């Protein structure tokens, strides 16, 4: 089949009662039940639509408050896919997994593959020299159903988020992928999206055609939206994507979709309400990649754009950007850092006076949690006129822009283009990236830019 529905959900979770010591058993698997019933509707209105797989968020099962003790009693034994085992038709095989057996009874009864995410444990000894003290490891799990209700893969999350010290680490970083009539599909977690393992592997080494993705993941604004950087992933990694995210605006978590090689499909975003909402969309099983592209030919082939600007530093999620202020309704800029320069041409729609965009660079490492080398060329609309907000979380934006060209000398190959419009709204077939690396306006943006950026991530420099 050359097709397939996918949908994915993003869950307002219902999170545990405060407890200052671990529940029961029985407990824990009511909360847990009180999440899967929720669930559970919205795997069936998706079988009711045809969707042939349908992805649910991390944590979406049990939460997030956890210490390594009061996580226990949600745990269950997952075994390796390998024992070829459809939990909803053989229950009883391997003990108290009540869990697992209704994600496969969900998966077959509806003829859908379900990917959920709940917590494995996986009892050690003293014979082996990791086993950690309290005797067992704890592993954040993404666990995949086929139709039939099969299990077909087991993911341990290999990049921790700060928070997560309920978990622990794989010894060695997991590569998960399960094939399908619809394609060949590799999965990961959240935070595993800005790393290479699994997550770059999966792309470049085992070439899979679809990611699947449950995250619980926390907007920072201007380049690490969820909708935003998610889809600007896919789109550069060259994979379809299936984004499935918590709903949980308090802690700025929203932004759930289906993203494709070539734009995004659909996506969801929504701060004033605390509703899920489930996303379907065609995707093709195997996209076409339009020729590779050299991300610094274009920019590595001008000469500045322009020369004795007013730069000063501005500073965005932690890390001290190169900025120059964008003064004229029209422009070219150019922009420089250390080894990366960055090139923008525009003309907005209008001067709106009390908006100031820049154009900003930035080569070097980011430690503020997560340790990972950046490369970023980005034009954003700072937060107030104070060019000291110059880069801070900007939700709203009045400038519409009639054209947009953005470029950079990057250093590596891993760039993911992002457009994000005021609200957080993604444009979708407004823009297109050329094979010497630009990233530019089809036509006038359909509402008004937060940001356009192009992500670089040097992984090597980890
Ligand atoms: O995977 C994640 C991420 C959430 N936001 C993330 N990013 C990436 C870029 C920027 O740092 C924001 S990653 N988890 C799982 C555990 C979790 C712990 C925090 O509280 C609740 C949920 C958070």
């Amino acid at each position: 089949q050359d097709t397939f529905i996918a949908a994915v959900y993003e869950h307002a979770a219902i999170l545990p009662n405060a407890t200052l010591t671990p529940v029961s058993r029985e407990e824990a698997l009511a909360l847990m039940n009180r999440n899967l019933d929720i669930l559970e509707g919205a795997i069936t209105s998706a079988a009711d639509q045809g969707a042939h797989i349908i992805v649910t968020p991390e944590d979406a099962i049990y939460g997030w408050n956890f210490n390594r003790d009061s996580l226990y009693p949600y745990l269950e034994d997952i075994p390796d896919p390998e024992v070829n085992w459809i939990p909803c038709n053989n229950r009883n095989r391997f003990g108290q997994t009540p869990v697992q057996e209704r994600l496969s009874c969900l998966a077959k009864n509806n003829s859908i593959y379900v990917v959920a995410n709940i917590g494995d444990k996986k009892p050690c000894d003293t014979s082996d020299p990791q086993c950690p003290p309290d005797g067992r490891y704890q592993y954040n799990t993404d666990v995949v159903f086929d139709s039939q209700g099969k299990l077909v893969a087991r993911y341990h999350k290999q990049n921790l988020f700060m928070g997560e010290n309920q978990f622990n680490v794989p010894k060695e970083p997991e590569i998960v992928t399960f094939n399908t009539t619809f394609g060949s599909f590799g999965i990961f977690t959240c935070f595993d999206i800005l790393f290479h393992d699994p997550a770059v592997t999966l792309v470049k080494d085992f070439h899979v055609d679809t990611i699947v993705f449950p995250t619980a993941w926390m907007n920072v604004l201007p380049h690490l939206s969820a909708v935003e950087f998610h889809s600007a992933w896919a789109m550069g990694m060259r994979v379809n994507f299936l984004a499935s995210n918590i709903h949980y605006p308090s802690k700025k978590m929203t932004g759930s979709g289906i993203y494709a090689p070539n734009s995004s499909r659909a996506f969801h975003y929504d701060m004033k309400t605390e509703e899920g909402k489930l996303l379907l969309s065609q995707l093709d099983s195997h996209p076409s990649h339009s020729a590779v592209v050299n991300w610094t030919s274009y920019a590595s082939s001008i000469e500045a754009l322009s020369s004795g600007n007013k730069e000063f530093k501005g500073t965005v999620f932690f890390d001290e950007f190169t900025f120059v202020k964008l003064t004229g309704v029209a422009g070219n800029y150019t922009v420089c850092q250390k080894d990366l320069c960055c090139h923008l041409s525009y003309k907005m729609s209008e001067n709106i006076p009390n908006e100031v965009y820049a154009l900003g660079a930035f080569d070097g490492l980011h430690t503020v949690e997560g340790r990972y080398y950046l490369q970023i060329c980005t034009l954003l609309k700072c937060k107030t006129t104070n060019l000291n907000t110059c880069g801070d979380s900007a939700e709203t934006a009045s400038t519409r822009f009639e054209m947009f060209s953005l470029s950079g000398t990057f250093g590596t190959q891993y760039v993911f283009p992002e457009v994000l419009l005021s609200e957080n709204q993604l444009a979708p077939g407004e823009f297109q990236v050329s094979t010497d690396g630009r990233l530019f306006s089809l036509k006038p943006t359909s509402g008004p830019v937060l940001t356009v950026t192009l992500f670089g991530r040097l992984y090597e420099k980890d």
